[PDB]
């Protein structure tokens, strides 16, 4: 629960997995994949944020699955391929900050993981046009019902074009470890480019 | 749950209600914890970190921290826009505030800085938030120096870079999750701080 130069890895991704695995191992942390996905609309510079679940890392960055077509976050990203996510483990007094450029995950993978999702979920994807305005619950259910009936005669439910994965290619990753002393341990890895060697530094809390 | 009937006129009412419930709930041990998101306006780079919500005032949501030298200060400086999320895991609730930022009154800033513990007051001075340092040692050297610097002093002065900042809401969303995945979503909006609030139901 302390963080020092000695513990730092070469690839920040190592220290992430270590910390993440510890969070999953810890029974105090009941939802370690929960994160805050922040985005912003580039022309105006308006910031929006919401809670999502981190899915997994891949060859290039951090991946998260949701509706990246019609939702608010989709419209921000569409105008500005930049995003930030925070992992906050209250009890472990740890917080990880990832900040990088966004990329749409492979259409195959997007579909692959969409299949694993429960049937009720697969259908919900279709029925709900995330972030769109509606009249009420009724309108919502009417849609669920219609779709549940629409795909009733069908083994595997198809994946919507607007649903899938998106990945954040890190340009900055910060490992923050709090101490009741208020003098928390702060370390941040950075590279101006996805092709620049990572650089670690200690930040004042 | 969450239905049209429960909606208030001033979103701020529904907020307090929800917040008070979170404080009342022993499951929610840190209901003031929030994610404060900001973005550097020219480049459009997004940064975010965890902070504590302090309280509302006549105009918006206030948070106290270093709004001068820190990363968030540099984002806000270039783009007076921010967003914060309140997430109460157990209550299955999340509140989203999105508005323009404003620097809280210098008096208030100082007033609340006084209430903070002495160790804290000193820490504000010693630590140049987000600045790069060599190691813990450099840090402590600074703490020690400041602890000694302000040793001969009753009340410790407030740094210019420390204080409060408020978010004047343009969008407030009340999200209530249901294991059914068909969460209740309501969002209040006004294009301007002088435009009547407007409630609407969003698809989950
Ligand atoms: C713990 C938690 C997990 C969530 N996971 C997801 C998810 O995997 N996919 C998704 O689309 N929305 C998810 N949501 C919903 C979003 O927080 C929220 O509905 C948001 O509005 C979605 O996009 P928007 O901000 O662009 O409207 C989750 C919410 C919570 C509280
Ligand atoms: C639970 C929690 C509460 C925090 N509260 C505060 C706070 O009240 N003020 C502050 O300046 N930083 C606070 N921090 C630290 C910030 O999240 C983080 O160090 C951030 O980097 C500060 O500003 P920056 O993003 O501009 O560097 C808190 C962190 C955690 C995990």
């Amino acid at each position: 629960f302390t963080l020092n130069e000695k513990q730092l890895t070469d690839d920040p991704i190592d220290l992430f997995t270590k910390w993440f695995n510890e969070a999953k191992e810890d029974p105090r942390e009941t939802l370690p994949e929960a994160i805050t996905f922040s985005s912003a609309e580039l022309p105006s510079g308006r910031v929006s944020s919401r809670i999502l679940l981190f899915k997994e890392l891949d060859h290039r960055g951090f991946t998260i699955y949701s509706n990246w077509g019609t939702s608010r976050k989709a419209h921000d990203i569409a105008t500005n391929p930049n995003a930030a996510i925070v992992f906050f483990w209250k009890d472990l007094q740890r917080q990880v900050r990832v900040e990088g450029i966004t990329e749409h995950v492979n259409r195959e993978t997007s579909e692959r993981y969409f299949k694993t999702r429960p049937r009720g979920s697969k259908i919900g994807a279709w029925a709900s046009r995330q972030s769109d305005v509606i009249k009420n619950r009724e309108e919502l259910d009417e849609l669920t019902q219609k779709n549940t009936e629409r795909f009733k005669d069908a083994e595997d439910i198809p994946c919507p074009d607007y649903w899938g994965g998106l990945r954040i290619v890190p340009l900055e990753i910060e490992f923050w470890q709090g101490r009741p002393s208020r003098l928390h341990d702060r370390f941040v890895y950075r590279r101006k480019t996805e092709n620049d060697p990572w650089k670690v530094v200690r930040l004042a809390p």
